[PDB]
């Protein structure tokens, strides 16, 4: 599909069998979601952006379905303002910006 | 152009008649830049992101190139970590989404 950006761009995604809204976010390099138990292994990561960094949750070769496109990769869990789906999964569904 | 996403989409941006960095990216409504000087007056405004909230310099009508495309709209100044062109110059210049 294509998204304008006349609005945030916002889609449907699935993750630990949980439908979630999230943003496509071309300035992430990582995804991260709010809250939530994954399964598997964790290891603590500082994230930082506008405003300073957050403490998250690491979890690896987590598979997530992102607008109806599944995608396997790396997902951070911990206090986001919003979900948001970065660089590491916006490749895998062969996403990118045109101008 | 058409830019994948397995490097951070950077490109050279001209504000002031000097060359910088900057992030393209979906998940910003607005155009954030680092310290500079701007023609004008400025309003105050707070933009939140991952780590929390920042006070930055509003200013309006800045005229900018983006990766050769020319802008004219509004600037934020203040303490952001990278330059990130948002939603707000993006649809200047045509920019979509696409997968
Ligand atoms: C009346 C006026 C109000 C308007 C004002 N609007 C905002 O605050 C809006 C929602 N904020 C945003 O849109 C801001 C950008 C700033 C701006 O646009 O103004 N977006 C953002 O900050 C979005 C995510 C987000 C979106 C919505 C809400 C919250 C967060 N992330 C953009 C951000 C760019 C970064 C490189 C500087 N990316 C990130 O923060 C990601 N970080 C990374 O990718 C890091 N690994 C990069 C390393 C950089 N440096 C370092 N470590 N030293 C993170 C998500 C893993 C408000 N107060 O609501
Ligand atoms: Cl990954
Ligand atoms: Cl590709
Ligand atoms: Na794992």
């Amino acid at each position: 599909p294509q998204i304008t950006l006349w609005k945030r761009p916002l889609v449907t995604i699935k993750i630990g069998g949980q439908l979630k809204e999230a943003l496509l976010d071309t300035g992430a390099d990582d995804t991260v979601i709010e809250e939530m138990s994954l399964p598997g292994r964790w290891k603590p990561k500082m994230i930082g952006g506008i405003g300073g960094f957050i403490k998250v949750r690491q979890y690896d070769q987590i598979i997530i379905e992102i607008a109806g496109h599944k995608a396997i990769g790396t997902v951070l869990v911990g206090p986001t303002p919003v979900n948001i789906i970065g660089r590491n999964l916006l490749t895998q569904i062969g996403a990118t910006l045109n101008f």
